[PDB]
Protein backbone atom coordinates (compact mmCIF):
# COMPACT_ATOMS: atom_id res chain seq x y z
CA UNK A 1 0.00 0.00 0.00
CA UNK A 2 1.51 3.53 -1.07
CA UNK A 3 -0.43 4.83 2.14
CA UNK A 4 2.29 2.87 3.79
CA UNK A 5 5.20 4.15 2.37
CA UNK A 6 3.89 7.33 3.14
CA UNK A 7 3.32 7.05 7.02
CA UNK A 8 7.34 6.31 7.18
CA UNK A 9 8.81 9.43 9.43
CA UNK A 10 11.28 11.68 7.55
CA UNK A 11 14.48 10.29 9.77
CA UNK A 12 13.74 6.83 8.07
CA UNK A 13 14.03 8.00 4.67
CA UNK A 14 16.29 4.56 4.05
CA UNK A 15 13.87 2.18 4.78
CA UNK A 16 11.22 3.95 2.80
CA UNK A 17 13.59 4.27 0.24
CA UNK A 18 14.74 0.50 0.71
CA UNK A 19 10.60 -0.26 0.80
CA UNK A 20 9.46 0.82 -2.76
CA UNK A 21 12.52 -0.70 -4.06
CA UNK A 22 11.93 -4.10 -2.81
CA UNK A 23 8.39 -3.49 -3.12
CA UNK A 24 8.76 -3.25 -6.38
CA UNK A 25 12.35 -5.77 -7.88
CA UNK A 26 11.83 -8.74 -10.24
CA UNK A 27 14.24 -11.11 -8.51
CA UNK A 28 11.05 -12.60 -7.09
CA UNK A 29 7.60 -12.76 -8.07
CA UNK A 30 4.56 -11.41 -7.07
CA UNK A 31 3.25 -14.34 -5.35
CA UNK A 32 7.21 -14.70 -3.58
CA UNK A 33 7.00 -11.03 -3.42
CA UNK A 34 4.07 -10.18 -1.60
CA UNK A 35 3.87 -13.50 -0.18
CA UNK A 36 7.40 -12.48 2.17
CA UNK A 37 5.70 -9.34 2.17
CA UNK A 38 2.86 -10.45 4.16
CA UNK A 39 4.91 -13.46 6.31
CA UNK A 40 7.30 -10.54 7.36
CA UNK A 41 4.80 -8.05 8.62
CA UNK A 42 2.16 -10.78 10.37
CA UNK A 43 5.86 -11.67 11.88
CA UNK A 44 6.71 -7.92 13.43
CA UNK A 45 2.99 -7.65 15.38
CA UNK A 46 2.78 -4.44 13.78
CA UNK A 47 -1.01 -4.68 12.38
CA UNK A 48 -0.68 -1.24 11.01
CA UNK A 49 1.73 -2.73 8.41
CA UNK A 50 -0.01 -5.88 8.28
CA UNK A 51 -3.08 -4.07 7.13
CA UNK A 52 -1.24 -2.12 4.59
CA UNK A 53 1.08 -4.93 2.97
CA UNK A 54 -1.71 -7.14 3.09
CA UNK A 55 -4.44 -4.93 1.05
CA UNK A 56 -1.37 -4.72 -1.04
CA UNK A 57 -0.93 -8.40 -1.26
CA UNK A 58 -4.27 -9.31 -2.28
CA UNK A 59 -4.25 -8.26 -6.11
CA UNK A 60 -1.15 -10.21 -6.01
CA UNK A 61 -1.67 -12.98 -3.70
CA UNK A 62 -3.72 -15.91 -4.16
CA UNK A 63 -6.66 -17.06 -1.43
CA UNK A 64 -5.08 -20.02 -0.62
CA UNK A 65 -1.39 -18.58 -0.74
CA UNK A 66 -2.54 -15.60 1.83
CA UNK A 67 -3.63 -18.51 4.48
CA UNK A 68 -0.57 -20.01 3.18
CA UNK A 69 1.83 -17.14 4.10
CA UNK A 70 -0.30 -16.28 7.22
CA UNK A 71 0.06 -20.22 8.88
CA UNK A 72 4.05 -19.84 7.88
CA UNK A 73 3.77 -16.79 10.24
CA UNK A 74 1.56 -19.01 13.27
CA UNK A 75 3.85 -21.99 13.29
CA UNK A 76 7.41 -20.57 12.81
CA UNK A 77 6.17 -18.30 15.84
CA UNK A 78 5.71 -21.67 17.55
CA UNK A 79 9.04 -23.62 16.58
CA UNK A 80 11.08 -20.53 15.82
CA UNK A 81 11.05 -20.73 19.72
CA UNK A 82 10.86 -24.62 20.25
CA UNK A 83 13.89 -25.59 18.17
CA UNK A 84 16.45 -22.00 19.29
CA UNK A 85 15.20 -22.51 22.58
CA UNK A 86 16.31 -26.60 21.96
CA UNK A 87 19.58 -25.74 20.46
CA UNK A 88 20.90 -24.07 23.51
CA UNK A 89 20.42 -26.96 25.99
CA UNK A 90 23.81 -28.58 24.01
CA UNK A 91 21.42 -31.36 22.35
CA UNK A 92 20.96 -32.43 26.22
CA UNK A 93 16.84 -32.93 24.90
CA UNK A 94 16.96 -33.79 21.82
CA UNK A 95 16.16 -37.34 22.64
CA UNK A 96 12.25 -36.14 23.87
CA UNK A 97 9.31 -36.09 21.38
CA UNK A 98 8.27 -32.18 20.58
CA UNK A 99 5.21 -33.27 20.12
CA UNK A 100 4.07 -30.44 18.30
CA UNK A 101 1.71 -31.05 15.65
CA UNK A 102 2.83 -29.09 12.36
CA UNK A 103 0.99 -30.46 9.19
CA UNK A 104 0.51 -27.49 8.08
CA UNK A 105 4.16 -27.01 6.73
CA UNK A 106 3.77 -30.09 4.79
CA UNK A 107 1.71 -26.79 3.49
CA UNK A 108 -1.81 -28.00 3.43
CA UNK A 109 -2.35 -26.64 0.14
CA UNK A 110 0.04 -23.99 -2.02
CA UNK A 111 3.61 -24.98 -3.44
CA UNK A 112 6.13 -25.31 -0.87
CA UNK A 113 9.20 -23.61 -2.99
CA UNK A 114 6.53 -20.68 -1.43
CA UNK A 115 5.68 -21.53 1.63
CA UNK A 116 9.27 -22.64 2.88
CA UNK A 117 10.49 -19.39 1.61
CA UNK A 118 8.70 -17.38 3.14
CA UNK A 119 8.72 -19.29 6.63
CA UNK A 120 12.56 -17.89 5.72
CA UNK A 121 11.46 -14.46 5.72
CA UNK A 122 9.67 -15.37 9.16
CA UNK A 123 12.45 -17.38 11.02
CA UNK A 124 14.91 -14.50 10.25
CA UNK A 125 12.59 -12.37 11.59
CA UNK A 126 11.95 -14.41 14.57
CA UNK A 127 15.81 -14.61 15.19
CA UNK A 128 16.07 -19.13 15.07
CA UNK A 129 19.17 -20.19 13.24
CA UNK A 130 17.80 -23.55 13.10
CA UNK A 131 14.92 -22.77 11.11
CA UNK A 132 16.26 -20.05 9.36
CA UNK A 133 19.48 -23.21 8.16
CA UNK A 134 17.12 -25.79 7.26
CA UNK A 135 14.43 -24.06 5.48
CA UNK A 136 17.23 -22.42 3.20
CA UNK A 137 18.21 -26.38 2.87
CA UNK A 138 14.58 -27.16 2.11
CA UNK A 139 14.67 -24.45 -0.51
CA UNK A 140 18.00 -24.67 -2.44
CA UNK A 141 17.70 -28.07 -2.81
CA UNK A 142 13.39 -27.84 -4.36
CA UNK A 143 15.52 -25.06 -6.41
CA UNK A 144 14.88 -21.35 -5.97
CA UNK A 145 18.15 -19.46 -6.30
CA UNK A 146 20.86 -18.11 -4.04
CA UNK A 147 19.24 -14.63 -5.56
CA UNK A 148 15.60 -15.13 -4.63
CA UNK A 149 16.47 -16.35 -0.78
CA UNK A 150 18.73 -13.64 -0.41
CA UNK A 151 15.91 -10.81 -1.46
CA UNK A 152 13.59 -12.53 0.67
CA UNK A 153 16.19 -12.22 3.94
CA UNK A 154 15.81 -9.01 2.60
CA UNK A 155 12.07 -7.92 2.29
CA UNK A 156 11.88 -9.57 5.91
CA UNK A 157 14.81 -7.11 7.12
CA UNK A 158 12.91 -4.09 5.55
CA UNK A 159 9.64 -5.42 6.50
CA UNK A 160 11.32 -5.30 10.14
CA UNK A 161 12.51 -1.76 9.91
CA UNK A 162 9.29 -0.33 8.40
CA UNK A 163 7.20 -1.80 11.37
CA UNK A 164 9.55 -0.34 13.85
CA UNK A 165 9.92 3.37 11.69
CA UNK A 166 6.01 3.67 12.06
CA UNK A 167 5.53 2.21 16.27
CA UNK A 168 8.47 5.46 16.83
CA UNK A 169 5.70 8.00 15.41
CA UNK B 1 -8.68 -21.05 27.20
CA UNK B 2 -10.91 -22.71 25.59
CA UNK B 3 -12.54 -19.84 24.39
CA UNK B 4 -9.52 -18.44 22.47
CA UNK B 5 -9.44 -21.38 20.57
CA UNK B 6 -12.28 -20.79 18.59
CA UNK B 7 -10.55 -17.35 17.78
CA UNK B 8 -7.36 -19.05 15.80
CA UNK B 9 -8.35 -19.32 11.71
CA UNK B 10 -8.05 -22.41 9.79
CA UNK B 11 -4.81 -21.93 8.84
CA UNK B 12 -3.44 -22.41 11.96
CA UNK B 13 -5.27 -25.72 12.86
CA UNK B 14 -2.10 -27.05 14.07
CA UNK B 15 -1.68 -24.12 17.12
CA UNK B 16 -5.30 -25.02 17.84
CA UNK B 17 -4.53 -28.36 18.63
CA UNK B 18 -1.94 -27.50 20.30
CA UNK B 19 -2.50 -25.54 22.66
CA UNK B 20 -5.78 -27.80 23.59
CA UNK B 21 -2.71 -30.05 23.93
CA UNK B 22 -0.41 -28.50 25.94
CA UNK B 23 -2.93 -27.83 28.39
CA UNK B 24 -5.11 -31.13 28.33
CA UNK B 25 -1.66 -32.23 29.44
CA UNK B 26 -0.94 -33.01 32.99
CA UNK B 27 2.70 -33.59 32.84
CA UNK B 28 3.31 -31.36 35.40
CA UNK B 29 2.15 -28.98 38.98
CA UNK B 30 -1.37 -27.68 37.95
CA UNK B 31 -0.01 -24.54 39.15
CA UNK B 32 3.12 -25.18 36.93
CA UNK B 33 1.26 -25.55 34.26
CA UNK B 34 -0.30 -21.92 34.25
CA UNK B 35 1.94 -19.19 35.65
CA UNK B 36 4.02 -20.88 32.86
CA UNK B 37 1.40 -20.34 30.36
CA UNK B 38 1.00 -16.85 31.48
CA UNK B 39 4.09 -15.43 32.30
CA UNK B 40 4.27 -17.08 28.69
CA UNK B 41 1.82 -15.12 27.33
CA UNK B 42 2.64 -12.07 29.50
CA UNK B 43 6.22 -12.22 27.54
CA UNK B 44 4.31 -12.59 23.92
CA UNK B 45 3.17 -9.43 24.94
CA UNK B 46 -0.39 -9.86 22.98
CA UNK B 47 -2.65 -7.93 25.02
CA UNK B 48 -5.84 -10.64 24.02
CA UNK B 49 -3.60 -13.79 24.85
CA UNK B 50 -2.38 -12.65 28.42
CA UNK B 51 -6.55 -12.19 29.27
CA UNK B 52 -7.30 -15.22 28.91
CA UNK B 53 -4.53 -17.00 30.31
CA UNK B 54 -5.34 -14.18 33.15
CA UNK B 55 -8.79 -15.79 33.79
CA UNK B 56 -8.16 -19.40 33.70
CA UNK B 57 -5.53 -18.67 36.31
CA UNK B 58 -7.61 -16.64 38.45
CA UNK B 59 -6.57 -18.74 41.79
CA UNK B 60 -5.73 -21.68 38.88
CA UNK B 61 -2.71 -20.15 40.74
CA UNK B 62 -1.80 -19.08 43.95
CA UNK B 63 -2.55 -15.42 44.34
CA UNK B 64 1.20 -14.61 44.91
CA UNK B 65 1.31 -17.12 42.60
CA UNK B 66 0.88 -15.18 39.62
CA UNK B 67 2.96 -12.50 41.32
CA UNK B 68 6.18 -15.21 40.48
CA UNK B 69 4.87 -15.45 36.99
CA UNK B 70 3.88 -11.84 35.72
CA UNK B 71 6.99 -11.02 38.25
CA UNK B 72 9.13 -13.56 35.89
CA UNK B 73 8.69 -12.05 32.75
CA UNK B 74 8.93 -8.57 33.72
CA UNK B 75 12.21 -9.50 35.35
CA UNK B 76 13.10 -11.79 32.47
CA UNK B 77 12.19 -9.05 29.81
CA UNK B 78 15.46 -7.05 31.22
CA UNK B 79 17.86 -9.38 32.24
CA UNK B 80 17.53 -11.63 28.96
CA UNK B 81 18.71 -8.22 27.06
CA UNK B 82 21.31 -7.52 29.29
CA UNK B 83 22.86 -10.82 29.68
CA UNK B 84 22.47 -12.05 26.02
CA UNK B 85 23.98 -8.67 25.63
CA UNK B 86 26.92 -8.86 27.72
CA UNK B 87 27.57 -12.24 26.60
CA UNK B 88 27.96 -10.70 22.71
CA UNK B 89 30.73 -8.78 24.19
CA UNK B 90 33.70 -11.22 23.99
CA UNK B 91 33.96 -10.95 27.41
CA UNK B 92 35.23 -7.15 28.53
CA UNK B 93 32.43 -6.76 30.15
CA UNK B 94 32.11 -9.65 32.68
CA UNK B 95 33.84 -7.69 35.45
CA UNK B 96 32.26 -4.90 35.83
CA UNK B 97 28.76 -4.08 38.14
CA UNK B 98 25.60 -4.48 36.50
CA UNK B 99 23.96 -2.59 39.18
CA UNK B 100 20.86 -4.19 38.23
CA UNK B 101 18.65 -4.96 41.14
CA UNK B 102 16.68 -8.06 40.32
CA UNK B 103 16.37 -9.31 44.04
CA UNK B 104 12.88 -10.82 43.07
CA UNK B 105 15.10 -13.53 42.67
CA UNK B 106 14.96 -14.93 45.39
CA UNK B 107 11.38 -15.23 44.90
CA UNK B 108 8.45 -13.99 46.50
CA UNK B 109 5.89 -16.12 47.64
CA UNK B 110 5.80 -19.07 45.59
CA UNK B 111 9.39 -21.37 46.44
CA UNK B 112 12.28 -20.59 44.58
CA UNK B 113 11.85 -22.97 42.00
CA UNK B 114 8.78 -22.28 39.48
CA UNK B 115 10.03 -18.93 39.57
CA UNK B 116 13.42 -20.63 37.82
CA UNK B 117 10.75 -22.92 35.40
CA UNK B 118 8.81 -19.82 34.31
CA UNK B 119 11.76 -17.91 34.53
CA UNK B 120 13.16 -20.49 32.12
CA UNK B 121 9.83 -20.31 29.89
CA UNK B 122 10.20 -16.49 29.56
CA UNK B 123 14.35 -16.83 28.14
CA UNK B 124 12.93 -18.83 25.85
CA UNK B 125 10.55 -16.35 24.30
CA UNK B 126 13.41 -14.33 24.24
CA UNK B 127 15.67 -15.52 22.92
CA UNK B 128 18.65 -15.32 25.90
CA UNK B 129 20.47 -18.94 25.72
CA UNK B 130 22.93 -17.47 28.77
CA UNK B 131 19.82 -17.30 30.85
CA UNK B 132 18.15 -20.62 29.32
CA UNK B 133 21.16 -22.24 30.88
CA UNK B 134 21.35 -21.19 34.16
CA UNK B 135 17.70 -21.44 34.60
CA UNK B 136 18.11 -25.14 33.53
CA UNK B 137 21.28 -25.92 35.20
CA UNK B 138 19.51 -24.65 38.10
CA UNK B 139 16.37 -25.98 37.45
CA UNK B 140 17.85 -29.39 37.70
CA UNK B 141 19.24 -29.32 40.96
CA UNK B 142 15.93 -28.61 43.16
CA UNK B 143 14.85 -32.09 42.36
CA UNK B 144 12.53 -30.90 39.36
CA UNK B 145 12.40 -33.27 36.65
CA UNK B 146 13.36 -32.67 32.91
CA UNK B 147 10.47 -33.60 31.10
CA UNK B 148 8.68 -31.01 33.00
CA UNK B 149 11.48 -28.55 31.84
CA UNK B 150 10.60 -29.83 28.52
CA UNK B 151 6.61 -29.63 28.57
CA UNK B 152 7.42 -25.64 29.96
CA UNK B 153 9.56 -25.42 26.58
CA UNK B 154 6.54 -26.64 24.84
CA UNK B 155 4.03 -24.09 26.80
CA UNK B 156 6.24 -21.17 25.56
CA UNK B 157 6.50 -21.98 22.38
CA UNK B 158 3.02 -22.70 21.71
CA UNK B 159 1.18 -19.60 23.84
CA UNK B 160 3.65 -17.83 21.08
CA UNK B 161 2.18 -19.36 18.25
CA UNK B 162 -1.18 -18.60 19.81
CA UNK B 163 0.06 -14.93 20.31
CA UNK B 164 1.38 -14.97 16.44
CA UNK B 165 -2.05 -16.54 15.03
CA UNK B 166 -4.34 -14.01 17.19
CA UNK B 167 -2.57 -10.87 16.37
CA UNK B 168 -2.69 -11.22 12.88
CA UNK B 169 -6.43 -11.58 12.62
CA UNK B 170 -6.83 -9.18 15.35
CA UNK B 171 -5.79 -6.51 12.99
CA UNK B 172 -6.98 -7.12 10.01
CA UNK B 173 -10.47 -7.14 10.77
CA UNK C 1 9.67 9.32 34.67
CA UNK C 2 7.88 9.26 37.67
CA UNK C 3 4.59 8.85 35.45
CA UNK C 4 5.52 5.92 34.51
CA UNK C 5 7.23 4.42 37.97
CA UNK C 6 3.81 5.07 39.48
CA UNK C 7 1.96 2.73 36.37
CA UNK C 8 3.95 -0.41 37.18
CA UNK C 9 2.93 -2.88 39.51
CA UNK C 10 4.36 -4.34 42.83
CA UNK C 11 6.43 -7.10 41.44
CA UNK C 12 7.60 -5.14 39.01
CA UNK C 13 9.67 -3.55 42.04
CA UNK C 14 12.80 -4.19 40.88
CA UNK C 15 12.54 -2.58 37.29
CA UNK C 16 11.09 0.22 39.27
CA UNK C 17 14.12 1.06 40.76
CA UNK C 18 16.29 0.13 37.79
CA UNK C 19 14.27 3.02 35.47
CA UNK C 20 14.64 5.16 38.48
CA UNK C 21 18.46 4.47 39.12
CA UNK C 22 19.30 4.39 35.61
CA UNK C 23 17.21 7.75 34.99
CA UNK C 24 19.43 9.84 37.35
CA UNK C 25 22.46 8.88 35.85
CA UNK C 26 26.50 10.62 35.77
CA UNK C 27 28.46 8.27 33.89
CA UNK C 28 26.23 9.35 30.08
CA UNK C 29 25.25 13.00 29.06
CA UNK C 30 21.70 14.05 28.89
CA UNK C 31 21.99 13.58 24.69
CA UNK C 32 23.44 10.05 25.65
CA UNK C 33 21.62 9.16 27.98
CA UNK C 34 18.21 10.02 26.36
CA UNK C 35 18.83 9.24 23.07
CA UNK C 36 19.66 5.52 24.42
CA UNK C 37 16.19 5.71 26.60
CA UNK C 38 14.39 7.30 23.77
CA UNK C 39 15.65 4.53 21.04
CA UNK C 40 15.38 1.65 23.60
CA UNK C 41 11.86 2.93 24.64
CA UNK C 42 11.13 3.10 20.61
CA UNK C 43 12.91 -0.66 20.06
CA UNK C 44 10.56 -2.02 23.13
CA UNK C 45 7.60 -1.25 20.97
CA UNK C 46 5.32 -0.30 23.65
CA UNK C 47 3.44 2.44 22.72
CA UNK C 48 3.05 4.15 26.39
CA UNK C 49 6.93 4.01 26.90
CA UNK C 50 7.78 5.28 24.11
CA UNK C 51 5.15 8.68 24.89
CA UNK C 52 6.32 8.51 28.66
CA UNK C 53 10.03 8.67 27.28
CA UNK C 54 9.24 10.72 24.58
CA UNK C 55 7.50 13.15 26.28
CA UNK C 56 10.78 13.78 28.85
CA UNK C 57 12.71 13.43 25.92
CA UNK C 58 11.83 16.06 24.25
CA UNK C 59 13.43 18.24 26.73
CA UNK C 60 17.19 16.96 27.38
CA UNK C 61 17.52 16.63 23.65
CA UNK C 62 17.40 18.13 20.52
CA UNK C 63 14.76 18.08 17.55
CA UNK C 64 17.71 16.99 15.27
CA UNK C 65 18.72 14.81 18.45
CA UNK C 66 15.56 13.14 19.04
CA UNK C 67 14.97 12.41 15.34
CA UNK C 68 18.09 10.34 15.59
CA UNK C 69 17.63 8.46 18.09
CA UNK C 70 14.27 7.68 16.51
CA UNK C 71 15.73 6.91 12.93
CA UNK C 72 18.49 4.67 14.41
CA UNK C 73 15.59 2.78 16.00
CA UNK C 74 14.57 2.38 13.01
CA UNK C 75 17.38 1.71 10.71
CA UNK C 76 19.06 -0.97 13.70
CA UNK C 77 15.29 -2.54 13.36
CA UNK C 78 16.03 -3.46 9.48
CA UNK C 79 19.97 -4.14 10.24
CA UNK C 80 19.62 -6.21 13.18
CA UNK C 81 17.77 -8.51 11.20
CA UNK C 82 19.43 -8.67 8.03
CA UNK C 83 22.54 -9.05 9.42
CA UNK C 84 21.49 -11.66 11.99
CA UNK C 85 20.37 -13.84 9.33
CA UNK C 86 23.29 -13.79 7.22
CA UNK C 87 25.35 -14.75 9.96
CA UNK C 88 23.05 -17.54 10.77
CA UNK C 89 23.57 -18.92 7.04
CA UNK C 90 27.61 -18.99 8.07
CA UNK C 91 29.27 -16.35 5.51
CA UNK C 92 27.60 -18.81 2.91
CA UNK C 93 25.99 -14.93 1.82
CA UNK C 94 28.69 -13.11 3.38
CA UNK C 95 28.82 -10.94 -0.12
CA UNK C 96 25.95 -11.33 -2.06
CA UNK C 97 25.41 -7.66 -1.65
CA UNK C 98 22.73 -6.42 0.69
CA UNK C 99 21.69 -3.44 -1.16
CA UNK C 100 19.99 -2.09 1.69
CA UNK C 101 20.33 1.88 1.94
CA UNK C 102 21.09 3.53 5.03
CA UNK C 103 23.61 6.81 5.49
CA UNK C 104 21.43 7.46 8.54
CA UNK C 105 23.97 5.52 10.08
CA UNK C 106 27.06 7.44 7.89
CA UNK C 107 25.52 10.67 8.67
CA UNK C 108 23.22 10.83 11.39
CA UNK C 109 22.96 14.62 11.95
CA UNK C 110 24.24 14.97 15.28
CA UNK C 111 27.70 13.30 16.35
CA UNK C 112 28.47 9.67 15.57
CA UNK C 113 29.75 9.39 18.86
CA UNK C 114 26.19 9.30 20.34
CA UNK C 115 23.85 8.00 17.30
CA UNK C 116 26.35 4.81 17.60
CA UNK C 117 25.50 4.71 21.35
CA UNK C 118 22.17 4.62 20.59
CA UNK C 119 22.33 1.61 17.60
CA UNK C 120 24.37 -0.28 19.81
CA UNK C 121 21.53 -0.06 22.96
CA UNK C 122 18.94 -1.18 20.00
CA UNK C 123 21.12 -3.53 19.09
CA UNK C 124 21.36 -5.41 22.30
CA UNK C 125 17.11 -5.11 22.48
CA UNK C 126 16.95 -6.65 19.08
CA UNK C 127 19.56 -9.00 19.78
CA UNK C 128 21.89 -9.22 16.82
CA UNK C 129 25.41 -10.14 18.24
CA UNK C 130 26.79 -9.17 14.84
CA UNK C 131 25.90 -5.50 15.07
CA UNK C 132 25.97 -4.81 18.63
CA UNK C 133 29.90 -6.37 18.00
CA UNK C 134 30.53 -3.67 15.27
CA UNK C 135 28.73 -0.82 17.05
CA UNK C 136 30.53 -2.02 19.98
CA UNK C 137 34.06 -1.72 18.20
CA UNK C 138 33.11 1.53 16.27
CA UNK C 139 32.27 3.37 19.85
CA UNK C 140 35.65 2.76 21.57
CA UNK C 141 37.08 3.75 18.51
CA UNK C 142 35.69 7.33 18.61
CA UNK C 143 36.43 7.33 22.28
CA UNK C 144 33.47 6.62 24.26
CA UNK C 145 34.37 4.57 27.55
CA UNK C 146 33.14 0.56 28.27
CA UNK C 147 31.44 2.16 31.35
CA UNK C 148 29.42 4.40 29.44
CA UNK C 149 28.55 1.62 26.33
CA UNK C 150 28.12 -0.68 29.55
CA UNK C 151 25.17 2.29 30.89
CA UNK C 152 23.95 2.17 27.47
CA UNK C 153 23.53 -1.65 27.36
CA UNK C 154 21.59 -1.53 31.21
CA UNK C 155 19.62 1.42 29.72
CA UNK C 156 18.34 -1.12 26.88
CA UNK C 157 17.28 -3.77 29.07
CA UNK C 158 15.80 -1.47 32.02
CA UNK C 159 13.62 0.54 29.59
CA UNK C 160 13.04 -3.50 27.57
CA UNK C 161 11.87 -4.70 31.31
CA UNK C 162 9.77 -1.19 31.74
CA UNK C 163 7.87 -2.01 28.55
CA UNK C 164 7.22 -5.83 29.54
CA UNK C 165 6.02 -4.78 32.62
CA UNK C 166 3.82 -2.14 31.90
CA UNK C 167 2.34 -4.41 29.08
CA UNK C 168 1.04 -6.99 31.46
CA UNK C 169 -0.73 -4.01 33.49
CA UNK C 170 -2.16 -2.14 30.13
CA UNK C 171 -3.42 -5.41 28.72
CA UNK C 172 -4.92 -7.30 32.12
CA UNK C 173 -7.42 -4.92 33.71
Amino acid sequence: IEKLKAALPEYAKDIKLNLSSITRSSVLDQEQLWGTLLASAAATRNPQVLADIGAEATDHLSAAARHAALGAAAIMGMNNVFYRGRGFLEGRYDDLRPGLRMNIIANPGIPKANFELWSFAVSAINGCSQCLVAHEHTLRTVGVDREAIFEALKAAAIVSGVAQALATI
